[PDB]
C-alpha cells in the first residue's frame, strides 16, 4: 500500500527537500507521478528482458531514453503521454519476449519484466502501487544508491537522446543504461557494487556528453566568441526554448523570408554561438530569463513559444493557446509538433500563428558575450595561460549547472558579485542567469563570465580543465586554481555531477540545498570521500573557495 498518494523527491525543489506526496512542487499531479514510476518500472523490465536476451536494438535504445527523458522534472505533465509510453514499452518487451533463447526463465525475474496490464484502469491499479514507487526499496542506503544511479542514468539518457536526433550513437552507453537499470532491480547487490556503479555512471555520463559535444559541433560548428542581443525587434517572433539545436535549424529554415523573428530562450541561447545558426538574419538573440520565469516571460513575449525540452512550467492561460511541445515534451491541451519519418518537423501552422501576433515585449537591451567551448578557449589558451601565470586571474570559478525559483539562489548573484577583479566564472547550463548580465566587465580581454553552453557543455569545462593541467604540468586536476559552486536542479544536473566526481573533480560545493535522495550514510561518503559540501553564506564561501 502506498503511504501517500504520491512519492517524488527527484529534484532539488522537492517539498521541504524530503519529498512531494500530494502534489509536486512542479506542478506533477499525483496521477501524473505514479504514472512516471511505472513508466520506469517498465523500462527496467524491458532493460532485464534485453540483457536476458544478450543484446538490443536501435528502436529499444531510442525509445529507452526517451522513455526515462519523459520522466525527466519539468519534461511532461500529460498522463496520456505517459500511459501511451508505457503501452510502448509493454509492446516492445513481449516483442523481445517473443525472441527470447530461454523463456524457461520467466518465473525468476523481478516483476517489472513480467507485469502485465489487460486495461487501462489496471495500469493505473499497477501506476498506484508500491511495488512501483520510489520507496518500495526498503534500506535507506540501497534506496539512496539505486536513486542516485537512477537519475544520473537519466541524465545520460537526456543526452544521449539529443545525440541520437541529429545521428550520433553509442552502443555502450546503452548497454551501461540497461546495465545500471538492472542493477536497480537486482537484490542481490550490495551497496558497494552499487556505489562503484554510479562511479561507472560518471564515466559513462562523461562518454554520453563527450558524444553530444562531437554531435552537436560536428553537426553546427565549434561555439566561438559570439555577442548576442537582449533585446527585441518589431516583427512578430517565435521563442525556442529547451536544449534542441536540430528543432532550431529546422525552425530558421521554415521562417527564413517568413517576416517572423526567432529568438531562444533559456538553455537555447548557446545556438547563437554556433556558426550554423549565426548565419540567419532573423535571429534575433536571446529573450527573457531561465525557465522559471517563463509565465511571465512567455505572456510578454506575444509570439508562439516552442518547448524542445524541459524546463516546461504548467502554463498560464494567457499562452496556452500559442505554446508548442515537441520531443518528449507534453502537456495536455498543448499541441504538439511531431518527427515526419525522416525526424522532420513542420513549423508551419506555428509561423502562420506567428504573423497575426504582435511583437515581443522588450524587457530589457544590450548584449551578452558568450561561445567560450573547448575549441574557442584553446584557440585563447596562450592568452589564458598567460594571465593566469602574470597572476592576472588568480583562480577560476565553475559556477554552471541549472538555475531554479527558489530565492537562496540569490547566494549565487551575490557571490558573482562580490568576487574580486582577478577571478574568472566558467559556466554552461541555465544556473548562467544569476550572473551573466552583470557587466562583470574582463581581465585583459577575457571577459569575466565565460560562457561554454548548455548544461552538456559542462563537457567544454572539463576538457578545458584538463587541458590547463597538461599544460602546467600537474598530475591533479584539483592542483589547478580552480574552485567548484555549483548549482543543480534535475537529473541532467546529476549526470553532470557524477561526470565530475569519476573526473576526480573534489570540494565540489552543491546547492542552494543537497538532494533529497542522499541517506545520511551516502551523503557522508560524498563529503569525507569526494570533499562535497553545502552552501553556507556568501562571505564565508568566498573565504574557503577564493582566498585560502
Ligand atoms: S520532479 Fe521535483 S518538484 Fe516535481 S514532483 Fe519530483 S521532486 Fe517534486
Ligand atoms: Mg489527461
Amino acid at each position: 500500500m502506498r503511504p501517500s498518494k504520491m512519492f517524488c523527491y527527484q529534484c532539488q525543489e522537492t517539498a521541504k527537500n524530503t519529498g512531494c506526496t500530494i502534489i509536486g512542487v512542479c506542478g506533477k499531479k499525483d496521477n501524473v507521478a505514479n504514472l512516471q514510476d511505472l513508466l520506469v518500472y517498465t523500462v527496467k523490465g524491458l532493460a532485464v528482458v534485453r540483457e536476458n536476451l544478450g543484446y538490443s536494438n536501435d528502436k529499444t535504445d531510442r525509445y529507452i531514453v526517451d522513455a526515462l527523458f519523459t520522466t525527466i522534472t519539468n519534461v511532461n505533465f500529460d498522463d496520456k503521454d505517459i500511459i501511451e509510453k508505457i503501452k510502448e514499452g509493454l509492446a516492445l518487451r513481449e516483442e523481445a519476449a517473443s525472441k527470447s533463447t530461454c523463456p524457461g526463465c520467466g518465473g525468476d525475474l523481478p516483476d517489472c519484466a513480467t507485469w502485465t496490464a489487460d486495461s487501462d484502469d489496471e495500469i493505473i491499479k499497477k501506476a498506484n502501487s508500491l511495488e512501483v514507487s520510489v520507496l518500495a526499496t526498503e534500506n535507506e542506503d540501497v534506496r539512496s544508491l539505486r536513486e542516485l544511479l537512477t537519475y544520473g542514468v537519466k541524465g545520460i539518457a537526456a543526452y544521449l537522446h539529443h545525440a541520437m536526433v541529429l545521428g550520433y550513437d553509442n552502443k555502450d552507453i546503452h548497454k551501461f543504461i540497461r546495465k545500471a537499470l538492472v542493477a536497480t532491480t537486482d537484490d542481490s547487490l550490495s551497496a558497494d557494487e552499487l556505489t562503484a556503479l554510479v562511479l561507472e555512471c560518471g564515466k559513462y555520463a562523461v562518454d554520453t556528453m563527450a558524444l553530444l559535444d562531437k554531435a552537436n559541433t560536428e553537426t553546427y560548428g565549434h561555439p566561438e566568441i559570439t555577442e548576442v542581443d537582449i533585446g527585441v525587434r518589431n516583427n512578430p517572433g517565435i521563442l525556442i526554448s529547451g536544449h534542441d539545436l536540430k528543432d532550431l535549424e529546422q525552425l530558421l529554415e521554415q521562417t527564413k523570408g517568413t517576416g517572423v523573428d526567432v529568438y531562444t530562450h533559456s538553455e537555447m541561447l548557446p545556438a547563437h554561438y554556433y556558426p550554423a545558426f549565426k548565419k540567419y538574419d532573423h535571429f534575433v538573440g536571446n529573450y527573457g530569463g531561465s525557465w522559471w520565469r517563463q509565465k511571465e516571460e512567455f505572456e510578454a513575449f506575444n509570439g508562439p513559444i516552442v518547448m524542445t525540452t524541459n524546463c516546461l512550467v504548467p502554463p498560464a492561460e494567457s499562452y496556452k493557446d500559442r505554446i508548442y511541445t515537441t520531443g518528449v515534451v507534453g502537456f495536455p491541451g498543448l499541441k504538439r509538433i511531431p518527427e515526419d519519418e525522416n525526424g522532420n518537423k513542420d513549423f508551419s501552422e506555428v509561423i502562420e500563428q506567428a504573423k497575426k501576433c504582435a511583437p515581443p515585449k522588450q524587457l530589457e537591451t544590450g548584449k551578452i558575450v558568450g561561445g567560450f567551448a573547448h575549441n574557442q578557449v584553446l584557440a585563447l589558451a596562450d592568452k589564458v595561460v598567460e594571465a593566469v601565470k602574470s597572476g592576472a586571474i588568480r583562480k577560476f570559478v565553475v559556477m554552471a549547472g541549472c538555475d531554479g525559483r527558489h530565492p537562496s539562489r540569490e547566494y549565487y548573484t551575490e557571490f558573482a558579485k562580490k568576487l574580486p577583479n582577478d577571478t574568472v566564472i566558467l559556466t554552461a547550463g541555465c544556473a548562467k542567469y544569476r550572473y551573466n548580465k552583470l557587466g562583470l566587465g574582463d581581465i585583459g580581454g577575457i571577459p569575466r563570465v565565460l560562457d561554454a553552453g548548455q548544461c552538456n557543455d559542462c563537457y567544454s569545462l572539463a576538457v578545458i580543465a584538463l587541458k590547463l593541467k597538461e599544460v602546467f604540468e600537474l598530475d591533479d586536476i584539483n592542483d589547478l586554481p580552480i574552485a567548484f559552486n555549483v548549482a543543480w536542479y534535475e537529473q541532467k544536473a546529476v549526470a553532470v555531477l557524477l561526470a565530475l566526481l569519476y573526473l576526480g573533480v573534489k570540494d565540489i560545493v552543491l546547492g542552494p540545498t543537497l538532494p533529497a535522495f542522499l541517506s545520511p550514510n551516502v551523503a557522508k561518503v560524498l563529503v569525507e570521500k569526494f570533499g562535497i559540501s553545502g552552501i553556507t553564506t556568501v562571505d564565508e564561501d568566498i573565504e574557503r573557495l577564493i582566498n585560502k
